[PDB]
């Protein structure tokens, strides 16, 4: 299941009945996913899956957060799940639009979280910036500067580096 | 290692002075893989392992086989695994060159194996698609047909279907 982005207090949700889904039940979310992942039974390709603790079941897609004909949607009882396959793991220009999942710098320092105040301290709280996807610890170009995706670092010596992903034209 | 695409009887040669590694004896592949993925204590972001099956050790790099720095070289005793993270997962134009592991159709059947006659008989064996990376059970574009990556269906109701894998810029 850590082969999928987690965005917590989140499900999607699609108003054309064109996009087709498929929803169930179980016991944990890992359930949900190791079944996005072997794509078992699904009349499609599952880019995401919701997992609704409220009614414990499962909500497969065929489609993720990046999918034109779709908005997200906060709910405590929900965590949405994208198969990491179908985020785009390159860079187009700057990396404005990076939303991948790489949590390291090039020299591989384990990114410090945009919401951890330790061990540096920054401007770059989600609740500033918006839509930018200061989760986590992900690599991330915020103010899609020169360098790409950055991180501020897990490492006193160093307060943030930029990462090493490829640019989509490799 | 289920996250790896594997290349047997592989290893890499840097052909850059500059580009590091590290090594570490180990008793299988499958520990290595965790490491990467993890990529826990390494000064780099590891895009790929490869285990010796010899001197039973691991040697994990901050490149890959797409990667200018370096070439590969044959060797009974090693076995390469790139980690899907940096392997583009998108569509450049047409496909013809997609690397990807996605391997199942358009609409949810996993693709059937290229070397492999059942349940579909057919005539693309890597053998005549040299640099094509016809392995496993991955969507492939041999032809750079139109209609994208694609593959042979374990369905045996359908013989091929495309894949649904993401153009990068659009």
């Amino acid at each position: 299941v850590h082969e999928f982005k987690k965005s917590a207090k989140t499900t999607l949700i699609k108003i054309d009945p064109a996009l087709k889904i498929k929803t169930k039940k179980v016991n944990t979310a890992d359930q949900c996913a190791n079944r996005c992942t072997r794509n078992k039974g699904l009349p499609f390709t599952c880019k995401a899956f919701v997992f609704d603790k409220a009614r414990k079941q499962c909500l497969w897609f065929p489609f993720n957060s990046m999918s034109s004909g779709v908005k997200k949607e906060f709910g405590h009882e929900f965590d949405l799940y994208e198969n990491k396959d179908y985020i785009r793991n390159c860079i187009i220009g700057k990396g404005r639009s990076y939303k991948g999942t790489v949590s390291i710098t090039k020299s591989g320092i384990k990114c410090q979280p945009w919401s951890s105040m330790i061990p540096h301290e920054h401007s770059f709280l989600p609740s500033s910036y918006r839509g930018k996807d200061l989760q986590e610890n992900y690599c991330r170009n915020p103010r899609g500067e020169e360098g790409g995706p950055w991180c501020f670092t897990s490492n006193p010596e160093v307060r943030y580096e930029v990462c090493d992903i490829p640019q989509c034209s490799e």
